[PDB]
DNA sequence: TGTACAGTGACAAATTATCTGTCGTCGG
DNA sequence: TGTACAGTGACTAATTATATGTCGTTGT
């Protein structure tokens, strides 16, 4: 084991002893002794015994022995121990939960007490906040403790199961989470609809952006699917978004890792993992998260602070002015947000290296050039109902909606796992299990309504709406419904409902591209 | 105007410079001055001119002339005009509405325009901080200001109007608002309800607390009329609350003073203080009325922030525990509270004054003691119903309710001032007017309800829910719709609940 | 740092017994021939009091000098500096600033 | 003149470990 | 070992108003 203590910067008397040791340093004779230990009692005005002892003091210890030495009393409170106890016990007690108290109010449950015991001379306030100094102290240091982080080149992930799995190249582990975005946005016309959500795809060995999906539908397993599928298919972006570089970046993970939404615990994400063959894995706390949490601060700071209708990153902060100053409509948004990523994010230097640009890090990061998945092989990110079975004469029942096809009423009896896509469920995949391999069997269509589309949500209310008038349910019952709703919303002197709304400036987004 | 200056912590080189100014105080002659100028020449290490000049700083500037003067470049930025024009009216710009640009953000516009003009030397980073500075520092003092106070017995409240109150008086300008308490309570069963509303009159010239009113509801210009009858009324509380003094406060202002909140700027409020003789005056900013803002932050450090299930003055200060650790009903936090400022707050200090206390001030402030007033004239209160008119039979109809009255059938095709109560609108009071006056007329009865207590917001819902169950209007048909959706819960109703348990156990 | 870590010529040093000093501050001392170790010093009123030694971590075996550390450090500030706020990375903030500016429909009417 | 409670600089008093004299004791 | 950007001490180079000599000129 090993000790030592240094002296800071001396005082001006521990200088004038210092000069003094030095005139005590040289000498070897013992009349020489006595000459300067008198000459030096002098010097310092003291007594010679006290000369004696500073050198001593000198002789036993370092310079920290001509230095004053600090009182053994100095952090001990000169109040009883019961009081000290008391006014400690008072304040954590008063604390407990969702109680906040105050010194102050300590102080006053201090009197109280002394009032019982009839002490005449309890501690003051001045002396309770002494005694809560060092307790409100330590807190202050805890709450802001900083992580070395990692240093670069190795990196591993902590999951909620408690395995580290590595990351040992590119598109080895993407990660993805949601967050709204801190601007308030408009429709065509000038009106506020909301703050968008924005999702971001991002890869671990990397940190480079892998994709996005900016709009104002609420965080399910539709907008993840609808972000993997922009992350995974190769990126092209028309002369609108004033790009100067290209995102070029492609292909599919071989493990995808999340927070505990429901989003990424869906049945739906699970049936996408095991057709595209990349497990999912859920973190352990947000702090483990790194990778894609910190990047909704870096839009923040560069991007949307800039932005008319900034929403500031909590209530706090929310300018005055924020609803009066909204102007960008989503398609708006999401040409500065591409130009951004592409010509700027992806393009700075990766942080935990210092050498190679993010994109450059995820081009150079590949075993290997990804093989392009054609857009239709994509089709695996259509839902399954686990089973349907083929009624007489080859029906299926979905969503109440009737389907036929053009071989199901051999296969009638059988079950069959219905494929179908949320956006428009007047058609349906139907895939059925042959020698324990599933097999493509047909395309159903909603008898009656092949040349229309409705959206499963759109099928589904209309179908409460049935329910609750009490009428009877059928595809042409269901389709009037659907078609009467839309006709009695253009009876309203706004047209607006907030969906209806949203929902067209969305669509009109998402049909812009091309 | 005067021009005066002086040098202070002189001591670090300018004390030998003292000392050779001290040694040349007198011109002794021609002869020996010049050798005290050279003998100087010593003790600074410098020529006789550097010496004479010396002589010359301190003989015409005094003690600041031994001191070493700043350049005349500090301050200044040597990066050219243009730059820091760019820089400074760019980061204001850019902190323009609802943006908030960095000056970092603003050195990335910096090397922008830089490029544009082929410049070599934009302004480096450091430096772009360092032209922003100053207009950083402005901003952060400039939200820093403190204001004096009151000092003394003389208190001029300033209205919207551009007029002053002169507060003389005990009751001469009371004043009201509302705020949110920060505890969340729970019911009698012990689940979550929600976080009351406090609302406080307060007299002017005592700051005494003159009443409360404390519940789940909504601010209203029912709970304004409810926080008046409070603050105007003979207080009393039973042994339950534990007093060990009295509020001993009460009679009617002479002025009332609020935001405005729709509670205040009200005809129910016009009304009352019509009836009352007081006169509505409306606040100028939220900074003139601190005299009720303020009971509210004393309140969160001397009460709420001790009790348990408090959420902190704001989102980002609530404490993660506060929805699980939850106890006191609204019965327990009324009976705190009150003991509160009963015990506590009004028999502390005045700060205005330091030597009477809330309350001694108010009692000894009173020009003289007021009458009580008796609890039915307090019938001020009731809601009035304008210009309904008699239909023949003798029938007045008022929210789906039809009533019927004593001599009322007498003044069918006439028109009528009703006066009601929301808690119970079973029962209406007919005034009409007659030589320009309204006279007392009946106490017409909702038929065949009687026997039987409505609640205006009562009669309301179940009109909602009749009109949109198809059914037809009537007194029973409005009970029926009543007394199922009472039998059969809601946070609204359940918050009523404990809010009426409250009131059972003020009769 | 959490766990006992200091920052000295950006190599990250783990000292032996220092983790229940995570959020102090230190004062520390070195050998410019060979900073692969450091030694932790406490302050105090008069004095500092040695506390435990701390060893550099994910260098190379080999010795490290003070001047061999100040250069990789210069290498690394060098190469950063080759990505010269490339222009890329400043086209984009006019183009930020002019999508806005453009857009002044906060409050137009007819 | 918005406002009034809790936290914070500035100063004074009682207590105690620490530095100084003076003398006595021991060693060279 | 969460993660990566904006603000910040600590040090250095370019520019300048300023302190120091040295001599010429004038007043005493
Ligand atoms: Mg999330
Ligand atoms: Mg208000």
């Amino acid at each position: 084991l090993e000790k030592n203590v240094i002296a800071t910067q001396l005082s001006e008397e521990a200088q004038v002893k210092l000069e003094v040791i030095q005139s005590l340093l040289e000498p070897c004779d013992r009349t020489t002794y006595g000459q300067k230990l008198r000459e030096a009692a002098e010097k310092l005005n003291v007594s010679l015994r006290t000369v004696q002892r500073l050198v001593k003091n000198w002789e036993q210890d370092g310079l920290v022995g001509l230095t004053q030495t600090s009182r053994a009393d100095k952090g001990k409170h000169r109040i009883g121990e019961f009081w000290e106890n008391f006014i400690t016990k008072t304040y954590k007690e008063g604390n407990k939960g969702s109680k906040r108290m105050t010194p102050k109010q300590v102080a006053l449950r201090v009197e109280a007490k002394a009032r019982e015991l009839k002490d005449s001379k309890p501690p003051n306030y001045k002396t309770v906040l002494r005694v809560l100094a060092p307790i409100l102290e330590k807190q202050q240091k805890a709450k802001s403790i900083r992580s070395p982080g990692w240093r670069g080149t190795t990196l591993s992930v902590k999951t909620r199961e408690g395995k580290d799995l590595s990351v040992d190249y590119s598109n080895h582990v993407w990660q993805c989470d949601h967050t709204r975005v801190d601007v308030l946005l408009v429709d065509q016309h000038g009106e506020i609809l909301s703050r968008p959500w924005l999702t971001t795809v991002i890869d671990t060995y990397s940190r480079c952006i892998m994709g996005i999906n900016l709009g104002f539908d609420a965080p399910s397993s539709g907008v993840v699917a609808l972000a993997l599928r922009h992350a995974i298919l190769p990126k092209r972006y028309g002369s609108e978004y004033k790009l100067h570089c290209e995102w070029g970046t492609y292909g599919k993970p071989e493990h995808f890792y999340t927070d505990g939404g429901k989003d990424f615990r869906s049945n739906h994400l699970s049936q996408i993992g095991a057709q595209l063959g990349f497990v999912c894995h859920l973190r352990d706390r947000p702090s483990e998260g790194g990778v894609v949490e910190r990047p909704f601060k870096t839009l923040n700071d560069q991007l949307f602070s800039t932005l008319p209708g900034y929403t500031g990153s909590n209530v706090q902060e929310r300018p005055e002015d924020a609803e009066k100053d909204a102007r960008l409509t989503l398609r708006e948004l999401e040409q500065l947000l591409v130009r951004y990523i592409v010509d700027r994010y992806n393009q700075s230097i990766d942080a935990r290296m210092g050498d190679q640009t993010r994109f450059e890090r995820w081009e150079a990061g590949l075993p290997t050039v990804p093989v392009p998945i054609p857009e239709r092989d994509l089709d695996i990110c259509l839902m399954k109902q686990s089973r349907r079975t083929v009624q007489r004469g080859g029906c299926l029942q979905f969503q109440n909606l009737m389907y036929r096809g053009e071989y199901l009423a051999g296969y009638a009896g059988e079950t069959v796992n219905l494929r179908f896509d949320p956006r428009d469920i007047t058609t349906i995949l139907v895939y059925r299990q042959e020698n324990n391999q599933e097999v493509f069997l047909t395309r159903a269509h909603a008898q009656g309504l092949e040349t229309e589309q409705l959206a499963l949500d759109e099928a589904e209310a209309a179908s409460r709406r049935l329910r609750t008038a009490g009428k009877t349910i059928s595809n042409q019952s269901l389709l009037q419904e659907v078609v009467d709703r839309d006709a009695l919303v253009a009876t309203k002197k706004s047209r607006k409902e907030r969906q209806k709304l949203e929902q067209t400036v969305l669509r009109s987004a998402a049909v812009d591209e091309s």
